[PDB]
């Protein structure tokens, strides 16, 4: 038995709801949050903009130093790093951005890091502002996540939409 509250069940462990992941993260402290990060850890807007804000930069203090001692991830490539005021841990995590022209094959590797965690805060990865069909990172997700994940969807709308259109 776990904190989060009012998701929907999609299958034996994916659940999902539409909800502000900064204000879910502050309100149930997950021991992870995932991010929606590029390589080089800058946190400029979507998700991680976002989350970065609700930390006063100081995710983004956190993760200048990581880059500097060890170099940009890679795509389908996480980091765990400190959750901040958020969460006890935040997991780090490059999707593809498809107006980077990167492989949307990538996804599935990206979304094999949240294998690592019992249980996960989390964005569908590569929507949003990196692009992707939002409604195929749910499939690749639940095909994908095989430890028990928390799914926040910001938009209303869209979260309507997958729900209603999940297989
Ligand atoms: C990942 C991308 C697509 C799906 C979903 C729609 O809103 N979305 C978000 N969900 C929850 N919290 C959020 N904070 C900032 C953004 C955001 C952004
Ligand atoms: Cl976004």
């Amino acid at each position: 038995v776990n904190s989060f509250s009012g998701y929907l069940k999609l299958t034996d462990n994916v659940y999902i709801k539409n909800a502000d992941i900064v204000e879910e993260a502050k309100k149930v402290k997950p021991t992870v949050v995932v991010n929606a990060a590029n390589v080089y850890l800058k946190h400029g807007g979507g998700v991680a903009g976002a989350l970065n804000k609700a930390t006063n930069n100081a995710m983004q203090v956190e993760s200048d130093d990581y880059i500097a001692t060890n170099g940009p991830l890679k795509v389908g490539g996480s980091c765990v790093l400190s959750g901040h005021n958020l969460a006890k841990h935040c997991l780090h995590v490059v999707g593809p951005n498809v107006n980077k022209g990167e492989d949307i094959q990538l996804l599935k590797s990206a979304y094999e890091n949240f294998n690592q965690h019992e249980v996960l805060l989390a964005p569908l990865l590569s929507a949003g502002i990196f692009g992707a069909d939002p409604i195929h990172s749910l499939r690749v997700c639940v095909d994908t996540v095989r430890t028990n994940v928390y799914l926040a969807v910001f938009d209303k709308n869209l979260y309507d939409k997958l729900v209603s259109s999940f297989l």
